[PDB]
């Protein structure tokens, strides 16, 4: 079976139990996980060793938050006390973790399922041969030598308009933002990098971004995870939209792919 779960943060408890409810057996079903994996949930480092153990039967992409440990990690950004990540930081195994964690994709397509998964969704302005090319990329830096530069490049919220001439820091900042940062678009299809509401609370004229008609999601289903003001709810046929909150006591969310079933699990706190 294909299970398909939202942003664990750091929740490991409710991850495990949601497991269970649905007797997640490696070897028999596979796990894609929409990142954010770390940070304000209280066991960051318990998530990151499973799914790490997971190997092929884990089918993760990096979210924001995973993104910010690998920059807290790498000296390029300040720890907040917030997101809870010194017992990951300070474990013995920290560097196998996250050379780990960095070396996983921003984007991951199954042909057969016609299924994309990246953590904020496909901007309508990539086809699905330029979403690849992009996240080539960004992975391509962060599983290098050179990665804290790109880490250190990757903040900032322009340009928040895609075109294949986009060159350098410029280039790289839009895609990391596209996968790991949208919610909202204008009607061209610009990001705004601001409004964090829900679609119905948002100032005219932006609209989601997966409101407007792209080509990715002409031809595949999108899911992801990251914009948990959603509550998962509110998308069209198609785009499965995972964050449902759990950091926030809201709730964890699994859906299996071959029957579209949920499962959920209530946050603890
Ligand atoms: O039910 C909710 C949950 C959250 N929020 C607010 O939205 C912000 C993003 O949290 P979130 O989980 O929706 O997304 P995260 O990626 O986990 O964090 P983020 O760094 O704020 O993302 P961006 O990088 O800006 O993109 C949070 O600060 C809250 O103030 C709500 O209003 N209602
Ligand atoms: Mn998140
Ligand atoms: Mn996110």
């Amino acid at each position: 079976a294909t299970y398909l779960i939202g942003d664990v943060h750091g929740c490991y408890d409710e991850l495990i139990a949601l497991l269970h409810k649905v007797e997640f057996t490696p070897g028999k079903d596979t796990l894609w996980l929409t990142g954010d994996l770390v940070a304000r949930g209280p066991g960051s480092l318990d998530v990151l060793r499973y799914v790490k153990s997971l190997g092929d039967s884990v089918r993760l992409v990096l979210g924001n938050h995973d993104l910010h440990l690998l920059a807290v990690f790498a000296g390029i950004s300040r720890n907040k006390p917030k997101d809870r990540l010194t017992p990951l930081l300070e474990a013995p195994d920290a560097d196998e973790l996250l050379n780990w964690l960095r070396r996983q994709p921003l984007l991951q397509i199954d042909e057969e399922k016609k299924l994309v998964m990246a953590h904020a969704g496909i901007t309508p302005q990539w086809d699905l041969q330029t979403a690849k090319e992009c996240a080539r990329d960004v992975e391509a830096v962060l599983s290098s030598d050179s990665y804290p530069f790109f880490l250190d490049a990757m903040y900032g919220d322009m340009p928040n308009n895609w075109s294949p001439e986009l060159r350098g820091l410029g280039r790289l900042r839009f895609i990391t933002n596209a996968f790991t940062r949208m919610r909202f678009c204008f009607p061209n299809g610009q990001l705004d990098m601001y409004s964090k509401e829900s679609p119905e609370e948002a100032p005219a004229p932006l609209k989601p971004w997966f409101a407007i008609p792209g080509p990715v999601a002409e031809e595949y289903s999108i899911a992801f995870g990251h914009w948990a003001s959603l509550e998962g709810k509110g998308t069209p046929e198609g785009i499965y939209a995972l964050d449902t909150g759990c950091c926030w006591g809201g709730t964890l969310t699994c859906l299996r792919w071959e029957d579209k079933q949920y499962f959920v699990q209530p946050s603890n706190r």
